């Protein structure tokens, strides 16, 4: 098939291009991944010496870029006045203030090494203070590698009694809460389903799961370890719901493993925690001195106009593909069809083809399609817009119909 | 009493003494004397928001075990920052990583990094429970292997929900009797060669061994979590004792002092699907460590001053006929308040003469945890120890009078 050829044809290419990642991968021990080797700004260098625009911004985790003056200096400060210092030190308490002023819901803060740390946390607050052991979760939810919900369930994640319903649907929530509403000791959501496809959640959903947790007395926990940038506060702070618990990520930390948890204090006030001096100075910095809210709200606004100019290169070639997300993150998906759980995303082969042809255009992101801008991402995004126009111009006879 | 009215006397004077840390503590109450609040760091050296300078002997917990300013790892963090912040998930630096610490453990067949000892066996314990289908996991009383994996109350109510059956720490009988009861229900036997948070107990060898004769008779696995004793050698003290673990954990000095863990073993055990860490900094700032620093010489040399120091430390209280002591392993102790034979938890059956001890050695300037542990790094040298053991004979030689009787 042309398809199957266009893509053998691409994937050789590919192949032939990158002797250094295929060294790598070796040396380590579905064509190779692409092994990084240097990165600075919006920009990133394989092991080849290939330069590319990182549009998948490490999975939002790299919001800062790769090379940013302030936490470099904060970091090198930090590495110059010690590591590994003792269990107390100022900079936890100065980020932790710095954290609640932007997330004032969560009246006590704890930080952990990881957002898979922070949302096990919240879930063992959850359970101790409920005594009840159900949990409730949404097909195609990931919080984390013993956390995963994309396949319903992992045989790795860990054994809380976990009820799993269909994102975006409060009709089988609502039966769900009827039929296990005692044992439900915590919902556990994202604003936004991150890995099930940027999924965005209706509102709606979101008030009436928090209605529901009120109602059963379960608590409810926002993952926004990825929707965190949505706002200064986060997506909570742009619908006005106030979690029992919320699980913030990476990027809090400057770069670096960090993970927060917190919320309401008589249910934290239970409380290894994470308080390394590099990571609480590269947060710290960041924070205060580079996201502000009026950055934030730029890059966002950046994400949607440019989100919209990819999905108008979809609708002028009548191409069935489309861009879903909030803000500055988006991904990819091979349907038109709209998307409102992990049940709607129901051909992978196109989607490869689009990773090369942008891979070999110079445009670098996750090869589901996941891009997740950064503060240094106009010119960015027109060449981004080109690369993707060129591409469909050229393979518009292997893509689905609109 | 004269013990209390000492202690009291002793904190007051602490709290006179650092008033900074007292505000920091003030400060973060927005989100048992206050906790002394560290400012700098340098060599084996402290300094804490107040200006004292102190010899750090705890180590973070064995975590700071190259110090607080070596110089290699600080150029490897300062290359790799300036060649780039949160790069890709792929990259060079870890598999370099890998191979050295298989080349370290090459029981571990398999390696996985993680960001925290915690997650490590957590994740260790995923695996046990996937490949084996069971639900039960073996632990010992005292133990510690995480904030949701603590057992030192026998139990938390944040532990993760796994159905934990726990023994006695260096009792093989009634860790007999349990795996008769619940053999076919066990997945994994997960065990620290030496109880960290229960007081630096070494495991008695046989002990060890006969954990991994019940693994092999019901089909349990074996995981050591080495965390804290992979120091005790260059492959840790399953290289020191012979013993085939089925999954080991390492931690965080191995990531050069940054958030790292690490968990690993058997081929058919081991392995989106699950976040693993490759952040720059640390894989390049443990690579250099490993590679270039923790050799085994270095290592012997810091694990061989930690046995003598104990010696001495141990003998200011034989002179003195007091009956407290520092149980450990190589550069790992910890001081106990009895000098009865510590085989297990039960073992430690007062909180007051280790505090008085604590403040009384940060008045003279050494700095260990309230609970008494001492974990040497390469930094601290002979002349540290020196200073360790002047201070402790002349703080058991002043509060003579309010110790306990050998």
């Amino acid at each position: 098939a042309e398809k199957a050829q266009a893509i053998a044809a691409a994937r050789n290419t590919f192949a032939r291009d990158n002797p250094v990642s295929a060294g790598h991968h070796e040396r380590a021990r579905r064509p190779f991944p692409l092994v990084i080797a240097q990165g600075t700004g919006s920009r990133f260098q394989d092991v080849d010496g290939h330069a590319y625009v990182n549009f998948l911004g490490e999975y939002t985790a790299g919001l800062f870029g790769h090379s940013h003056p302030v936490i470099r200096a904060a970091v090198e400060r930090a590495l110059a006045v010690g590591l590994n210092l003792s269990t107390q030190t100022e900079n936890e308490a100065l980020f932790a203030e710095a954290v609640c002023d932007r997330f004032p819901s969560i009246d006590l803060v704890r930080f952990t090494n990881s957002g898979t740390e922070a949302n096990l946390m919240a879930l063992a607050t959850a359970t101790a203070i409920t005594g009840r052991k159900t949990v409730l979760a949404f097909d195609g939810g990931y919080h984390g590698g013993l956390l995963n919900f994309a396949s319903g369930h992992a045989p790795t994640n860990a054994p809380y009694h976990v009820v799993l319903g269909v994102y975006n649907d409060v009709e089988g929530t609502a039966d769900l809460l009827k039929r296990h509403g005692h044992d439900c000791a915590a919902i556990l959501v994202e604003p936004m389903l991150g890995a099930g496809g940027c999924v965005p959640a209706e509102r709606a959903f979101l008030d009436l799961l928090r209605a529901e947790a009120s109602r059963c007395g379960a608590l409810l926990i926002f993952d926004e370890v990825m929707t965190s940038r949505l706002s200064g506060g986060g997506a909570q702070e742009m619908l006005g719901i106030s979690a029992d618990l919320t699980t913030l990520g990476k990027y809090i930390g400057g770069g670096m493993s960090f993970g927060a948890f917190g919320g309401r204090r008589d249910l934290m006030e239970r409380f290894t925690f994470n308080n390394n001096i590099l990571t609480m100075s590269a947060g710290h910095a960041a924070l205060t001195q580079i996201y502000t809210r009026q950055a934030a709200s730029d890059l966002s606004a950046s994400g949607d106009r440019f989100r919209a100019n990819l999905n108008r290169i979809a609708v002028e070639n009548q191409a069935p593909l489309q861009f879903t997300g909030l803000g500055s993150l988006g991904t990819i998906h091979f349907s038109r069809a709209p998307i409102r759980s992990a049940g709607d995303v129901r051909d992978q082969q196109l989607k490869e083809l689009f990773f090369f042809h942008m891979l070999r255009k110079g445009i670098y992101l996750a090869p589901r399609g996941m891009y997740a801008l950064s503060l240094e991402i106009d010119a960015g995004r027109d060449a981004f817009a080109e690369a993707l126009a060129d591409f469909i111009g050229e393979q518009r006879a292997l893509l689905m119909a609109a």
